[PDB]
């Protein structure tokens, strides 16, 4: 019945960076905020790496798209490729064999993101989504997938990246706070 | 506890094209997007016919309305007529005796659509609705029926037609993808 | 697990017309649509009286407010008065001893309406609310009470008065349809 | 299965005034409405003190912020300080050992407020939140935390301060009504 992200040191969390590729960069209004959140969670995972993996999927890469350069991946990143609309492919499954929580971000809300989270839920992981770092080409598709997923509690939760950073460091006197606090002073390309 | 549309080859799905008739064509702002979605799912069913039926109801046809010509029905279509506000009439019931999923689209959200889905739910079918291809004459009636139905999970889900096509072909290397992909490159009369 | 209003002839339904009085007439933007819906359900109940009661509460009447004249009450109306914020007072309780469904409409969404429906739910009645015929002085109070109540399913449902008339006459060949249809051709003071 | 605030004399209620400090005063658009609600519940608790405690947390006070002067605290107030993002610290826990309901208000919706309510829920208290007296620096963070929490029923409820005052005095002939009514005639800085 647990209700938000637990302290970062309880279990493991995968950051899952979904399909942020070149074909899309122009097609989605808040693509840049998605990039920002991808960077934010990237730097966060470097703060706390014995507790968090970071995962990049690229979808049919060569046929329109490699993972936009403005995302500076961590050296530890598990970069993987697929044609499945959902991120849950053989590679990522085993890479989640010991992971309790998935923080899922990227494009598109109603397509890969949506299928990815239903699969995660079926795997019994808790899923957490910064709305912050989600997008679709069209509003109607996005807005509908977002409401569907909001009805998928208690194991699915939509908040934002600032909410999520704060949920993992439950205290401002946390050994990692000064580092994490610094991320939070960065401002998005498109104002929230 | 299943969470989205399953792969098209698991079970059967009825496309249910509800009351898109002449009296209404002018009375509903997004009537044309409803037509677009009706065509979209029509062409889709022709892609995958051993797995999907297609059903058109016309409500009190002669007294104001036959099914708008700009919808090019599949040859396989089960076209039926009624006065019941809900589509669940004797004819359609038996035509669902072996169907697991219903994709319901048309007019009006708060009237025939709304009654139709509560009946489907009572029949234990999973219902999937492209918000895309729904409408009412007035916002207030639509918006309210849509929220009611969003609270009818897990067996009712409101997304859109692009979300739904992608949910049925779970992979971009699917034998049917190139065909289905082509539908998705078509753009609606009224931008989403 | 029933999902909408049943056919008018299955059980009994109270129409509950809540606090539409003079003090308020000016204080609420859609007061007039509330009046319209009050009239609509009034005429409806006259169509089907062996199955529906009609109930008017006036709240502290003499100290600012009798029930606005532009509502033409049915002769059968059970007009009652109180100081309780909720409509569930001794008089109305016994007047619901054999009633299965309550259609609740009036003012204010977050105050009398809100308390009234929580009490009804505690009495095991199904409650149905035309958003149509609800209002508050301020948006913020209304909008919040409306969302709370939307989360009170399966025995609470918010739709509109056209949705509700159609749900009770499940067929356009219903002996009462022509009469009920005629109500639906009336247009509200403030467009929906 | 209880559905709103019970009459003020059934059990105990803590008013919890969360982080309304100087650093924030300018950073949040509706900060002043939060102050208004803080005052409103302050005066209310003085009306009914054998049944309600009032609690102010200040978060890292000296390092940017003491509790804004325009809030005139009750003499009975339990003013406490912390670095935990959530209000549930050792001091407040024991101060809730005999409290059934918490009315939670302040800043920020997605941060301290959000963590505070998940902890309260874990403690089996009913939580009630006047949306009225909540805020965040950015819309996106607020709006998302608000929806998450709306899905946390039956023991969490978001309404407003007028709804909440009325829910605790279930009758306009209540010995405390004239006093409480007077609070309700006060108007917020930023119109609801």
């Amino acid at each position: 019945m647990s209700r938000l992200m637990p302290h970062y040191s309880k279990g493991k969390t995968a950051f899952l960076c979904v399909d942020l590729q070149e074909a899309f960069s122009k097609r989605i209004e808040n693509f840049a905020n998605c990039v920002f959140v991808a960077n934010r969670l990237a730097r966060l995972h470097e703060v706390v790496p014995e507790n968090t993996k970071y995962i990049v999927t690229e979808h049919y890469p060569k046929g329109l798209g490699r993972i936009v350069p403005e995302i500076t991946l961590p050296k530890t990143a598990h970069l993987i490729e697929k044609t499945r609309f959902s991120c849950v492919v053989p590679q990522v499954e085993e890479l989640l064999e010991d992971v309790d929580n998935a923080v899922v971000f990227g494009i598109e809300g109603h397509a890969c993101i949506l299928q990815t989270v239903a699969d995660l839920l079926d795997m019994n992981k808790r899923v957490f989504l910064p709305k912050d770092g989600l997008g679709s080409q069209k509003k109607t598709d996005f807005k509908a997938a977002i409401k569907l997923m909001s009805s998928w509690g208690p194991n699915c939760e939509i908040t934002t990246s600032e909410s999520i950073l704060l949920q993992m460091t439950k205290d401002a006197m946390d050994p990692n706070f000064k580092r994490i606090s610094k991320l939070l002073k960065e401002e998005p390309p498109i104002p929230l």
